[PDB]
């Protein structure tokens, strides 16, 4: 089997991407944030505290003939941005882009934190990291991908995120028309539950490539590119007037600037992030200070190749027995 679904930016800055997912019978379609940095499929639901729902589409398990309470199971998750959610669990039929999994754990939110409530465009998350990170207790549950894997033509999914445009998540096949050149594969460590890999270095603009190992995660659920302070300082030093602002919470730059590109290494290959991908616009409406798309990972504890980096590539998440990650230009 295979699946193919379009993923669409939630706003003009590509702050996140939503992908339609069919849950239950008859289908209830919710727009979920596919997140290769976590491993829970959770949704706004008929059980979510009413004051914490503001415009989201909800899953109502009582209206699904295939929903079954997973008795005794609860979940609770906290993300790196400080947001959180928790609730109980149903199993139901879940389909993505024509690919169907029966008996998928659908985590129904009873509570969500304010940033979820305030974002009316995201109806929940669909985790695509390794199932060892799944938060369901007392019986840990499998991700949609892990449940689908045996049925897939090939045990892979691909992320092809657009810059200010829709893109595609494919399951079970590699679309050889969706990238240019060849795909460079690189080793993955699953020790922390993430798609964790080591970049071979970086360049700033037309500068020389610095060969240096940068361990980090491929995380579709993180907007920005978070790298060591040394690397990020070298980037922003090439932008007149750029500075790190503790009041704003990271690097800002004059909105009048033209940003240089940023290149990262994948083995001997190179992925180039155009400067425009690094512009996240005014810090507040009408401001002439703009927020940078490359930020320091110091204090996070891990480097994160988020959407800013991933959208510059066609990315293969190879879930074979020995997992690997592939990157191609596009
Ligand atoms: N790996 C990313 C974890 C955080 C995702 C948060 C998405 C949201 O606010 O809808």
């Amino acid at each position: 089997s295979t699946g193919s679904a379009t993923t669409t930016p939630i706003d003009s800055l590509d702050d996140a991407y939503i992908t339609p997912v069919q849950i239950g019978t008859p289908a209830q379609t919710l727009n979920l944030d596919f997140d290769t940095g976590s491993s829970d499929l959770w949704v706004f639901s008929s059980e979510t505290t009413a004051s914490e729902v503001d415009g989201q589409t909800i899953y109502t398990p009582s209206k699904s003939t295939t929903a079954k309470l997973l008795s005794g199971a609860t979940w609770s998750i906290s993300y790196g941005d400080g947001s959180s959610s928790s609730g109980d669990v149903y199993t139901d039929t879940v389909s993505v882009g024509g690919l169907t999994v029966t008996g998928q754990a659908v985590e129904s939110a009873k509570k969500v934190s304010s940033s979820f409530t305030e974002d009316s465009t995201i109806d929940g998350l669909l985790g695509l990291a390794f199932s060892t990170l799944n938060t369901v207790s007392p019986t840990q549950q499998k991700t949609f991908f892990d449940n689908a894997k045996a049925s897939l033509d090939s045990p892979v999914f691909t992320a092809d995120l657009g810059y200010h445009a829709p893109g595609t998540y494919n399951f079970g096949f590699i679309d050889t028309t969706a990238y240019t050149g060849s795909i460079t594969y690189t080793a993955v460590s699953t020790k922390q539950g993430f798609w964790e890999w080591t970049s071979t270095g970086y360049a700033v603009g037309s500068g020389t490539f610095k060969s240096t190992s940068i361990d980090g995660i491929a995380d579709t659920g993180t907007t920005l590119l978070y790298l060591p302070a040394t690397v990020v300082s070298a980037y922003w030093a090439q932008v007149s007037g750029a500075k790190s602002s503790s009041s704003v919470g990271g690097y800002v730059f004059p909105c009048s600037a033209t940003l240089p590109s940023f290149t990262f290494g994948v083995g001997s290959a190179r992925i180039v992030i155009p400067g425009d991908y690094i512009d996240f616009g005014p810090i507040s409406t009408g401001s002439s200070s703009c927020f940078g798309g490359i930020q320091s990972s110091a204090g996070i504890g891990i480097n994160i190749f988020g959407d800013v980096a991933l959208k510059a590539a066609f990315v293969v998440f190879n879930g074979a027995t020995t997992p690997t990650l592939g990157f191609a230009s596009k």
